[PDB]
DNA sequence: TAAAGGAGGAGGAGGAAT
DNA sequence: ATTCCTCCTCCTCCTTTA
């Protein structure tokens, strides 16, 4: 009957009381490997229950990542890593909306008390939605503020679509520049490759904030001084591999699994373009990662140290209005390729 | 054609009252 | 144990536009 932690500290958050620095941790989920999961905390009823009990019967830390970067992330993590000794990442976020957006203060309304954003999503507002708020407000320009049901109208659109405002009137949504620097991801992270707008977006909502994972892997810099041994499934853009680059760790071998072509590539130029040692193989489905070959990259480079992904959350998600079914959905359902694949590593590091 | 826009709620949290 | 009220969701799918 688990329910959701108040607030969303989870076993502690910098700059926040209510730190907890020791866990009672199962004899079975005891590495290694170690394993980090990764999902959205708001599920339907009885998902969170099926997700911890393939994992080990280990309870989730639901931390919420408004306290750590400017926007909403409400996000329940799995893992078997050590809680005491957490440091955070440099340099410190911009934590109220003052501070991550400097030039918008100045068309900043008065009548608009928000100082947070909310989540992140795939989809952003329409550069004709800016255009609809902006001959609404115009009217009311010579007066302080407009009509109350004028104003009802704009904040709610805003509060939905996470509009910022930039001119006279001018509420347009985020840029994915600005995304990648909320999230902690260097700006044009996702530039690269032709990629258009919209996917850059699609690819920016499913991701993770960095500020937060590496918060949590921040525990394996001393432990491990020679570096690590990756294994991401659901990379996507590579949310827990910015983490560990900026937590100053070596990543000898990176194995990563996207099923996105343009995904894979993002990955390849953030290798690249920050010149790493290690070296990066990058499979496709999960569906065909076979466990022979699982065990091959195993017995070269010398097992996993760190087996870190995200399983799809397209059927747990709020916002989806159509096949929100659970894991019995369609993407949700392929959590059970992470334990499959998470069984195998354990077999051998035994 | 590839990209942007628009139409479209259920479902719980988290309240502050009894 | 109650209400009653406000808010937020790592979104799918069809149509329009350049
Ligand atoms: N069957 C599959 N096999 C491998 N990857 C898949 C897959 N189905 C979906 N995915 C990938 O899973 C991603 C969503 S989960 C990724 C979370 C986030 N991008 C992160 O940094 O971890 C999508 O980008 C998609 O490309």
């Amino acid at each position: 009957p688990i329910r959701l932690p108040n607030p969303m500290i989870g076993f502690g958050v910098p700059n926040e009381p209510g730190l907890i620095t020791h866990r009672s941790l199962p004899e079975l989920a005891r590495g290694p490997p170690f394993f980090y999961y990764e999902n959205v905390a708001l599920t339907p009823k009885g998902v969170w229950e099926t997700i911890s009990r393939h994992l080990f019967e280990i309870p989730p830390e639901f931390v919420d990542s408004k306290y750590f970067c400017v926007a909403a992330r409400k996000r329940g993590y799995i893992h078997n890593l050590p809680i005491n000794n957490r440091f955070q990442i440099q340099p410190p976020p911009k934590y109220t909306i003052h501070d991550a957006f400097p030039l918008s203060k100045r068309w900043w309304p008065e009548w608009d008390k928000r100082t947070k954003l909310n989540c992140i999503l795939t989809c952003t507002g329409s550069a004709q939605l800016t255009n609809r708020i902006r001959v609404a407000l115009e009217p009311y320009n010579e007066e302080p503020e407009p009509p109350k049901h004028v104003q009802r109208y704009v904040i709610d659109q805003c509060k939905k679509w996470n509009l910022v405002w930039v001119g006279k009137n001018k509420a347009a949504p985020l840029e994915p520049d600005e995304m990648e620097s909320i999230l902690g991801f260097p700006k044009n992270h996702t530039r690269g490759g032709g990629m258009s707008r919209t996917e850059r977006f699609k690819s920016l909502g499913n991701s993770f904030q960095v500020d937060t994972v590496a918060y949590h892997l921040s525990v394996l810099k001393p432990i491990f001084p020679h570096g690590i041994n990756v294994l991401s499934l659901f990379t996507g853009i590579g949310g827990g591999e910015v983490a560990l680059h900026r937590l100053q760790i070596k990543m000898k071998l990176v194995v990563s699994v996207e099923i996105s072509k343009v995904n894979r590539n993002i990955l390849k130029d953030f290798w690249e373009q920050t010149n790493q040692t290690g070296e990066l193989i990058e499979f496709s489905d999960i569906q065909h990662l076979t466990n022979d070959t699982i065990e091959g990259l195993m017995e070269k480079y010398g097992g996993f140290d760190l087996v870190i992904g995200g399983s799809p959350c397209n059927n747990l998600a709020g916002g989806n209005r159509v096949s929100r079914v659970g894991l019995e959905g369609d993407q949700s359902s392929l959590f059970f390729e992470y334990c499959r694949i998470l069984e195998v590593v354990r077999a051998r590091m035994r």
